[PDB]
């Protein structure tokens, strides 16, 4: 079983290309859910899956960004010790009252958040298209040719695996299958 | 060389001090309960000399655990009390945070209390159980010493089986065995074993 799923906010649930930090101003476009995020969240709410979002942006920037998910998921309490310390992830799991670490998963495209999850002892899922390793807005990503999007994904994928991340997928539309494969690995005895 | 340990967590009562968890028998603090458990001075010198980050964990009221921590408070951190108590992982995670631990990997909890050990297992830690001094034995030093050898062996064996049944990783008779116990866990880790 999965006691909880933790999600990055920007460059993960919303803000494709992690553009909200790129400015000190809020921007309406950035609160858009990333490809596959809406339906992944529908499924998680229907399942009753405990979930929380995690980010390091100032509340002024993260509040408008979280609006799309605030009906699905709490903001984890911010630690005094930030990423890559494990604290953020432990405090998220604690806010969700999880009974045990085993089976908890963090999903992000940000290496600093992913490292927090790795340090904390969670399973980790990296996102290949929408995080800061790619850093392109939706319109920018769409303007590339096929070969370019492939190159960008593959490059981010290897960077993420080099961190020690357990699985990398293109987008949150792949989350369900990704989690099912972690379940199979776990049944074979794999631990984070 | 073998993998190293970044931090060690210890129960206070029935583990570092208070053989037989006798602080649970009275609301007022008893100076006799602050006696360190057999082998503790030996284990703790090695750890303190090494600069091993260590914190203690308990659930007793402050009126009791503060006096109990007297023989270790020169150097060992008191873990902050969690809102959600054992067997929730919170007590152990909060202790690791208090030690500014950078990774869960290799962290160990030592206790004879099944509820605290369960917290450590839930928190994802390595666990070492104590067969003599914890609540499953629940006898004061005088009561423990009044038994015969056979009765002490029987009680250690019973506690040892219960702790392994919980899923604890290694069980030892007392803290004098901690160094060797840790060395064998490091060897297991070197062979790819995880908690
Ligand atoms: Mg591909």
């Amino acid at each position: 079983t999965f006691p909880a799923l933790l999600f990055g906010l920007s460059g993960c649930l919303v803000d494709f290309g992690a553009q909200a930090a790129t400015s000190d101003t809020p921007d309406d476009e950035h609160a858009q859910l990333t490809p596959g995020a809406q339906n992944a969240l529908k499924a998680l709410r229907d399942q009753g899956m405990p979930c929380a979002w995690i980010d390091e942006l100032p509340e002024a920037l993260s509040t408008p960004l979280a609006a799309p998910v605030n009906d699905w998921m709490i903001a984890a309490p911010r630690p005094t010790a930030g990423w890559p310390q494990p604290d953020a992830c432990w405090m998220a799991l604690m806010a969700l009252n999880v009974s045990q670490l085993e089976g908890c998963v963090l999903i992000s495209g940000d290496p600093r958040l992913l490292q927090s999850g790795l340090n904390a002892g969670l399973w980790t899922i990296g996102l290949a298209s929408c995080g800061p390793l790619c850093g392109l807005s939706p319109s920018q990503w769409q303007a590339l040719n096929n070969a370019e999007r492939e190159q960008r994904r593959a490059q981010a994928t290897l960077k993420l695996y080099s961190l020690g991340v357990h699985s990398v997928i293109d987008h949150l539309g792949e989350l369900e299958s990704c989690l099912a494969d972690i379940a199979l690995r776990r049944s074979k005895g794999e631990k984070p």
